[PDB]
RNA sequence: CCC
């Protein structure tokens, strides 16, 4: 008696994920068996048929898990079903969790409803089983439909410090760049591969106004707060100052001068307010040596030197661990959950109550607050 | 020789419907193992308030298939899964498919999504194992969900004769008994007690005015109809002709003098539209000698003779042979969703795969055009 | 609010 197999579906977002994870030593990382990944966006490129998320999970999830199992070879095997309960859309979560229900009624097998998020905040631990990094730490998420700043004490402990009001940060950055014409998988991606190459180049007159919302810096409300929409705004009026008109016939060496600028305000916003919060709170931070930025905009590097750079000398006689996981990892997927299961299971002894239904709105601090928990056995 | 079981679903409804099947021999009728309903009301004016029917469902599904699997003894067993895909509320219904599906892909067996209403209609063939009623058959759905008329030419050959266009018999006989002071489960079977208790003693100089859905002159549907939020109305007017709440305290004698009329009325609407139909399309039922009445009303007893003895008229095309199943299969249930099944894998070797969604609106013609249904090797 |  030693090992057992998970099998983990990730349903919140706009892709339904599956996968199965065989976690053979307590020891040791489990090793990835399977992990399918089937977006709504990959029927749509070789496609042109605009689907709807509930139902394309609805329509996935059955073969998506089918081709897992064969693949894992692992269908008279799972041990525990980790499933993301919320928080998102509750058909799209529907879709995962009454059918994770399915196979744990089948398999008379444990079922963990989790939440998405623990899964970002979770993930960079599952390569050393939760040796790296150690609570407490602070983790940055980054993605097209997350922009959080957290503080995780425990397994079954965490604060959000910093949320975003509006929109992601990954979401204003791609529509940035679709203002100016591209067109990507991932809009944003492009656009730093675009600044990345012709550097001492690009118009330097060009000095556009973009705004870092810093009134938190003098007119402080409840709780501090990222906020992104504004940017899309700005670039469009400045546009409409010197050129939105020139959309078409600017150089190939301007173009790539709005780029750097909105990235650098947008990414000078959240390191503002990341300054303000471990600024003002140095009791919470005193204890923690590391920092995780996760999500999708982890993986720019003009991002990852601002916050080595402007942060980790700061908190004096406190540089910070910065660790970034593989945009592997990174994207919404379903890992995350079944690792973020596993250390729930072993961690807590927790498992979810068939009766859970999905959480629109689920504070992480919540995590355990809601019913569906009871313990295992012992 | 080898016999099979079945799990079926039924989730279009307010209530969580499940039922396992021994289809031992495929020369007898099955027989149920397990067949459980979590009816919506048991967990909502004695929990707290009241509840929407997809969480109802999403809750009590897990839960309950467990249950039926303890019960059955066969949680390893089951070959065949049946579960309605439609026709109802997506939500309703995709709670159960969507763990209908994690059955499936867990114990790797096929599923069929079955169409609510061929449940209804195939249910009598069970007993006698597809030999009675044999196709063609006409029959009379009359629940508190529908009041439709149907010809049956095979199993995948259903033509909807006449249906309701707006509240169903169930809905109309429950208001108007709600309206002469009765409450209950089946609101409308006590009012039939009131006036049976007593069925001369009535006062004979009560003649009420109630209608027949004035329509045969002024209408272009291309398709004959049933009407009943009429009904409520008439009565209501009438009451006040002669006594608002007299009924509350008037006699034996008269509380039931206009009950049996309301019910009179009513039953004489749909004998009405009934003879349209078998007076418009003579040779539609050339072979037709079976005349199925189905649904929670089918139980009552004027209603059975008015059928027996109102088309007995002048015995044309045909001379009915009626058949009235028992109330345990005609309201909802999963069992009549299994039997289903069975007729479609076994008659037509079909199922579904397992991309199938929810359809909300599903024409019976359609059954078999829509999406999702593979051939096994007929 | 809600499939
Ligand atoms: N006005 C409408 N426009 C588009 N779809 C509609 C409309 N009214 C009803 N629908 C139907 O309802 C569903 C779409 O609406 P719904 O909000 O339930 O889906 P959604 O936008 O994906 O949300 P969620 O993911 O939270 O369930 C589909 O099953 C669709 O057929
Ligand atoms: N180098 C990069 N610069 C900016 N955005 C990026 C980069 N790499 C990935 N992204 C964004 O990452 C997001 C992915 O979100 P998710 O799939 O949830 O991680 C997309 O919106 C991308 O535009
Ligand atoms: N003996 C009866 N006479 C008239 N109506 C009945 C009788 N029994 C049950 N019903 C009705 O059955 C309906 C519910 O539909 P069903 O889904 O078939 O149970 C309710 O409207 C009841 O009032
Ligand atoms: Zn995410
Ligand atoms: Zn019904």
């Amino acid at each position: 008696r030693k090992g057992y197999k998970v099998l983990a579906i990730e349903t919140s977002c706009d892709d339904t994920c599956v996968s199965v994870l065989d976690r053979f030593s307590k020891s040791a990382a489990p090793n990835v068996l399977a992990n399918l990944k089937d977006t709504l966006d990959s029927i749509d490129e070789g496609g042109i048929i605009p689907t709807k998320a509930h139902i394309h999970h609805q329509a996935r999830i059955g073969p998506l898990t089918e081709r897992a199992l064969i693949e894992s070879n692992a269908r008279e095997g799972i041990d525990l079903i980790c499933v993301t309960r919320g928080p998102g859309m509750p058909g799209s979560l529907s879709g995962g969790l009454d059918f994770a229900k399915g196979l744990a009624v089948a398999w008379n097998k444990p079922l963990i409803g989790v939440h998405h998020m623990l899964g970002h905040l979770l993930i960079p631990r599952m390569g050393t089983n939760g040796k790296v990094p150690q609570f407490p730490f602070v983790s940055l998420l980054v993605s097209g439909g997350h922009t959080t700043f957290v503080l995780s004490r425990a397994i079954d402990d965490h604060e959000i410090l910093c949320d975003t009001i509006d929109i992601a940060v990954g979401d204003s950055l791609d529509k940035c760049g679709r203002e100016l014409g591209f067109k990507g998988t991932m809009i944003a991606r492009e656009m730093e591969k675009f600044i990345n190459q012709d550097i001492n180049d690009q118009d330097f007159a060009l000095k556009l106004e973009m705004p870092s919302p810093l009134k938190n810096s003098a007119s402080k409300r409840n709780m501090l707060s990222f906020s992104f929409s504004a940017f899309i705004t700005a670039l469009r009026t400045n546009l409409t100052k010197l050129g939105k008109t020139e959309i078409q016939e600017l150089p190939e060496r301007e173009i790539r001068s709005i780029a750097y600028q909105v990235q650098e305000s947008v990414f000078d916003h959240i390191i503002n307010k990341l300054k303000h919060v471990l600024k003002s709170q140095p009791e919470k931070f005193k204890n923690v040596r590391e920092f995780v930025c996760s999500g999708g905009v982890s993986s720019n590097q003009r991002l990852r030197t601002k916050l080595e750079t402007e942060l980790g000398t700061l908190n004096s006689t406190s540089f910070f661990n910065f660790y970034y996981p593989p945009m592997d990892l990174c994207s919404d997927n379903s890992i995350m959950i079944g690792w973020a299961g596993i250390e729930i299971w072993e961690s807590l002894r927790l498992v979810s109550d068939l009766d859970i239904c999905p959480i629109r709105q689920w504070p992480l601090n919540d995590l355990l607050s809601v019913d569906g928990w009871r313990t295992d056995q012992l």
